This record gives structure tokens, C-alpha cells and sequence, in this order.
């Protein structure tokens, strides 16, 4: 044999490499081979399905590079008698409305974004920054629902703790990566010279990291910057550095659970026509910082660091 695909939009992120590793484990346990394909754009996405069909795969797990390709992915898979489960990014129709009929495995995005804002606030308090010279830089990808629900949950948590609404600045990024976030943050930074300390809000580690690299390029030292990412496994190189930076820590969800559990449920669907729940929300989360990242990853089975 049974072949299943595991398609991810960004193979460069440790987040997806970890889903790939745990899907392989599910394969070993249940007796199936996992075909690992990178689908960074819509065209590679449709061509990879064709490719899956030529290898005899019976279904695939996918994290789409664009939620709007949902209809087409479903259409091509139905054509090849393949089942599909989405992992992390939900499929939406042309109008941006959720395609509720494709089983989805994903993190509790709002809750994790809210924890990000609660932890930003906490560290800010511990540093004693004066709120009057502080501000939040929120790097958003609003067209991606999962991303939007994390950055909105984070801004909402900050506003709820008392961070002044008018000191929250949003800036859209063109790409969910360091270069995109960098660009975005750099453009906001020169517009606010009055700010002496920044909170950086981003849906994932790469976005917060681009934001931190920009603050360093504008003269901010690490004590005046607080950024907390989301993914965990993606921030290990940052947290491993000799010196501390404005990247304080990351919220470690469960990519191991997403890789193994979406592969297992696919397998059960394809091999026993056992229908997966439509929605699996994983609430797992732990704050990893320079002080505990090695222990927390080893405790989750993601050894090395
Ligand atoms: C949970 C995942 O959500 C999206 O797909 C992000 O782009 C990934 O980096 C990861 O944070």
C-alpha cells in the first residue's frame, strides 16, 4: 504494498520534516509505504497527484500551498479513486469558505495564538518595559485562515491583558518565510522611531524570526525585543546559538501527532473504509526557551538539539 502520499507545501521547515518522519513511523507500524512529495505551488500540487496515481497510491495526506486549490485537489483525487485528508491548512471554496467535507487534522490555532500573546505579555512584564514606549508588530498572512486565527488570538490576548490597542501595528507579509517577514517588519520599523521595545507577533517561527532579524538591522538589542514563535522544531537553530537574541522562545505544538495520526486515519480509511472524524484539533503546546528546549524536545521524542 500500500502506498500513501504525504504532500507538504514547505519541506524546508522542520515542522513539515517532522510530520514526514512520524508518517514514516505510522507506515512502519501499519504496513504502508509513504511517498514524500514537496508541493510548494499549485502546479506541482496537481502534477504530484498525477504522479501518485502513476505509482499506484491509494490516498494522500496534504498540506496545500494554497487553500483555494481545495476543489481541484478533491476533483483530481476523486478521478483517481484516492482518499484525501488535509493536515494543518484547511481547504476553502472560491469564496474563502471552509470545505468542511474533507477530514482535517490541525492545531487549535486560536488557542495557540492566544498563549503566544499571554507569554509575550508575561515576558514583557518581567523585563519591566514602560508600555508607553513599547509596541506590538503583528506580521500577518490574513489570506491563510490558520495563520490569521493565530495572529488574531495573539493580538486579542494582548489587548485583553491591557496592552494599548493603538500601539498594535499590523503589517502583511508576502511570503510565510524569513525574507517575507523581514521585509514586512523592516517597513514598519522605520515608520515608528518612537518605539524603544517591540513585541513581535507572527503565526510561526520563520515569521517571527524574520521580524527579529529586521529589529537587529535597525539597531535594537535583544533586551528590547521579544518574539515568541510557533512550531518549536523550527527554532532549534535559533535557541542553540551562543548568545541570546530577541527571539525568546517558541510554542512547541505536536507535528509528531499530525504526521502519525493523519497517516494512520488515512490508512484506516483506505484499508477498512473506516471514516475519519471531519475535524481533529490537537491542543498540545509547551513554551520552549533557551533554558528548556533540549529537555522538551527529548521528552517529546524529537531527540537532538
Ligand atoms: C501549523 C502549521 O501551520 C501553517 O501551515 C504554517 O505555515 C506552518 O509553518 C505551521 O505553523
Amino acid at each position: 504494498n500500500l502506498k500513501l502520499g504525504f504532500l507538504v507545501k514547505q519541506p524546508e521547515e522542520p515542522w513539515f520534516q517532522t510530520e514526514w518522519k512520524f508518517a514514516d513511523k505510522a507506515g512502519k507500524d501499519l504496513g504502508f509505504e509513504v511517498i514524500k512529495i514537496a508541493v510548494p505551488d499549485g502546479e506541482k500540487t496537481l502534477n504530484a497527484i498525477d504522479s501518485l496515481a502513476a505509482s499506484g497510491a491509494k490516498g494522500f495526506v496534504i498540506c496545500t500551498p494554497d487553500p483555494k486549490l481545495g476543489s481541484a485537489i478533491v476533483a483530481k483525487a476523486r478521478g483517481y479513486d484516492m482518499k484525501v485528508i488535509a493536515v494543518d491548512d484547511q481547504f476553502v471554496n472560491a469564496k474563502g469558505k471552509p470545505m468542511d467535507t474533507v477530514p482535517l487534522v490541525m492545531m487549535a490555532a486560536t488557542k495557540i495564538g492566544e498563549r503566544q500573546g499571554q507569554e509575550l505579555y508575561k515576558e514583557m512584564q518581567k523585563r519591566g518595559w514602560d508600555v508607553k514606549e513599547s509596541a506590538v508588530m503583528a506580521i500577518t498572512a490574513n489570506e491563510l485562515d490558520t495563520a490569521r486565527r493565530r495572529t488574531t488570538g495573539s493580538m486579542d490576548a494582548l489587548k485583553a491583558a491591557g496592552f494599548p490597542e493603538k500601539q498594535i501595528y499590523q503589517v502583511p507579509t508576502k511570503s510565510n518565510d524569513i525574507p517575507g517577514a523581514f521585509d514586512a517588519a523592516n517597513s514598519m520599523l522605520v515608520q515608528h522611531p518612537e518605539v524603544k521595545h517591540w513585541l513581535i507577533v507572527g503565526m510561526n517561527d520563520s515569521t517571527v524570526l524574520g521580524g527579529v532579524r529586521a529589529t537587529e538591522g535597525q539597531g535594537f538589542k535583544a533586551a528590547d525585543i521579544i518574539g515568541i514563535g510557533i512550531n518549536g522544531v523550527d527554532a532549534v537553530s535559533e535557541l542553540s546559538k551562543a548568545q541570546a537574541t530577541g527571539f525568546y522562545g517558541s510554542l512547541l505544538p505536536s507535528p509528531d501527532v499530525h504526521g502519525y495520526k493523519s497517516s494512520e486515519m488515512l490508512y484506516n480509511w483506505v484499508a477498512k473504509d473506516v471514516e475519519p472524524p471531519k475535524f481533529t484539533e490537537v491542543t498540545d503546546v509547551v513554551l520552549i526557551t533557551r533554558d528548556n528546549f533540549k529537555e522538551e524536545l527529548e521528552k517529546k521524542g524529537l531527540g537532538g538539539k
